[PDB]
């Protein structure tokens, strides 16, 4: 029998939706070398080139659906014996410019998962590839040149026998795509940053190991006669002085076998190494279990008297630098049956109750 | 963040479902030659080979879904000027054997659409490729060798300027797959058949044109020193005598321009041509409009006194043959501005209130 | 395998077999039982094992 | 291991009812136990597409 073809449901502009099987649209195969270093690009391709040569249930729906209101979930099913561990970081950035830096610092901003295969069997995270709207499409991200980058921030503490593979499973979940928009309001409730405060290596042994990371975060991170920049870190340097509850996220990057206990505290630069009374200050102890890999330090408003400067002159010494630092001090000693350093990654997630004062003319440099 | 991967919804055994866009799984391109004849295979391939080299929304879902409870809708969007017309017949059969017959008679049984592009803009029909169950799969029909066949039963009455194409759109709708199972109960409420009673050509002119089609349908249709067979027609010949309300479906195969009025009636073979009182019998007149193409004659139980035989000896003449015929008589004359015969296709759809008597030893032959 | 219309149970490595120590990733599958079992017909028999 | 190992089995008698497991020729059955060893699957260490 005949029917009126104009009135059929062929102009169905639904988003992609269903179970996790029927929304999967690509799988990606990352090769982790037996002997990989820190700061080492494992994968680096455009997010649309992920879906080339694919034949999953939602692959054709993904390409052809004009609007998608759901987020992209990516899950990474990589594992390794507790004996070893490393730290991978997958990360999505809205674009590129020629001959780009792939230092962890540069990348992490915007949208990223960081995990240690040694501890976490798998790791998933959702994100919105259009950061200033509720929607996106396959055609948007192909032409916008959205860029996915997997990087190894810390090498294998004990190398596996053979090469490894990380399978990424790109799906579309059904959460609302909420936008992350930075703006120039002086008082903001939550200013996210995802600023890589730095990788902290502590060698195995007995010595007083102390690591300072300055909270004058603005004006990027260092290189040769050069400096690197995220957007959010460049954005916070718009203001001269600032303050707020700082929400760090400290992560283990070595294996579970390398054990160490770490005190974190706010304090000023003048304090030397071999000053044995760091626990006079208020502080937070961080022991990691075998399975735990991630821990969130928060430092309230009572840790800071006044606001402090976003940038400082590069040539100011630790002796005359009146902005606060975040100390990370080994409480006992770095130990283990196997050789390898106790790596530890600190990441300023965001500032709560942010208050930005003034208007930075700027400084030009990075570290303090 | 991590999640337990065993407990995700990746073992989703749902059927394919959604709009007609999201259930489409293949399109097929049939070429109709400018000068095509009757009994002419246009397309003939396995139903699973339809989906080879395809990239629609439900293509991968179709192949990979283990069970599908929905029917397959196929729609054919072929058209031509009212001036001309032909008769295509798409038809699905559960299998094959080497060097097979592709006569309309053989094919139509089971599941088929017949349409005239001249009248009907498009034509759709649903069907179940597993005829004895509620479900099927792509893997079932690939290995079962389900066979789709498009045939031209009547050529173009007036040829088009160029070659034509028929686009078939294979989808999966969400109707329940109901089985069609034949069985040996003597009284049945509805015995479907889809038996091709025959193509009736009436030339243009003035003469008394009369066409008899015997209702001793059993024992196939003729060939050389051979005969053809459907299953349902072989099934009805299991019984010796039978009766019931017969539901014919007479269809136009020529263009709308060739016009003719046709009386149908039940009567016995002895009645000659040039016997001018056919409308003494009870009868049914069939005029077709430009747009109408299909009309259903029903002949109640009051048209038949007793049951009649399913098969008759081939050598019985019309003079001594006591089973009823279905006459098709031109009421006026076959006319038109353009040359071409008035073709007309009769198809016994099924017998209602079927009553099968006895047990046929069999006869071996076809026509009477 | 090309012309065998019964189902298989596939077991596929999703990523890669790994470890600090050498040794294969052994894994033992055991069909415990069939629930809602439905047995049709009457096997004459075949004589052999694998397919 | 460094040395040989020993497994100590402790045979006791608990107080559960001894229920019988009897196979029979009913065509439809609710639970047909089998304990059929489908097979041991070795996957070597490495990167290749291993399918069993």
């Amino acid at each position: 029998m005949e029917q009126n073809l104009f009135a059929l449901s062929l102009d169905d502009t639904s988003s992609v939706r269903g179970s996790l099987l029927d929304t999967k649209f690509a799988q990606t195969r990352v090769l982790l070398s037996k002997a990989m270093a820190g700061g080492d690009v494992l994968l680096d391709e455009y997010l649309y080139d992920v879906v080339n040569g694919q034949d999953f249930r939602a692959t054709v729906a993904f390409l052809r659906t004009h609007v998608i209101t759901g987020k992209i979930k990516v899950t990474a099913t990589t594992n390794i014996s507790d004996n070893s561990g490393c730290c991978l970081m997958l990360a999505i950035n809205s674009g590129v410019r020629g001959k780009y830096s792939t230092d962890v610092y540069t990348i992490c901003s915007q949208d990223s998962m960081t995990w240690n295969p040694g501890c976490k069997k798998n790791f998933s995270f959702t994100f919105n590839p259009n950061p200033c709207g509720d929607s996106w499409s396959a055609e948007m991200i192909s032409r916008s040149r959205v860029r996915m980058t997997v990087i190894c921030v810390s090498g294998w503490t004990l190398s596996p026998t053979t090469d490894v593979i990380a399978k990424l499973d790109w799906s579309i979940v059904n959460e609302k795509c909420e936008p992350t928009i930075y703006h120039l309001a002086d008082c903001q409730n939550w200013l996210p940053l995802n600023r890589w405060m730095g990788k902290l290596t502590f060698p195995q042994g007995v010595t007083s190991e102390v690591r300072r990371m300055p909270l004058s975060i603005g004006g990027g991170a260092g290189a040769t006669q050069a400096f690197l920049a995220n957007m959010p870190n460049s954005w916070i340097s718009m203001w001269r002085y600032f303050r707020g509850e700082l929400h760090f996220e400290v992560t283990k990057m070595s294996s579970p076998y390398i054990k160490a206990t770490v005190t974190f505290l706010i304090a000023f630069g003048n304090l030397s190494d071999a000053f044995g009374f760091y626990e006079s200050f208020p502080h937070r102890i961080v022991q990691f279990a075998e399975v735990e890999e991630k821990c969130t330090l928060v430092f309230s408003q009572q840790e800071f008297v006044t606001a402090w400067s976003t940038q400082v002159n590069p040539r100011t010494t630790l002796e005359a630098d009146g902005c606060p630092y975040l100390y990370a001090i080994i409480h006992d000693s770095t130990t283990g049956t196997i050789s390898g350093d106790f790596n530890l990654g600190v990441k300023l997630v965001g500032i709560k109750d942010f208050c930005g004062i003034g208007s930075n003319p700027g400084i030009d440099g990075s570290r303090l």
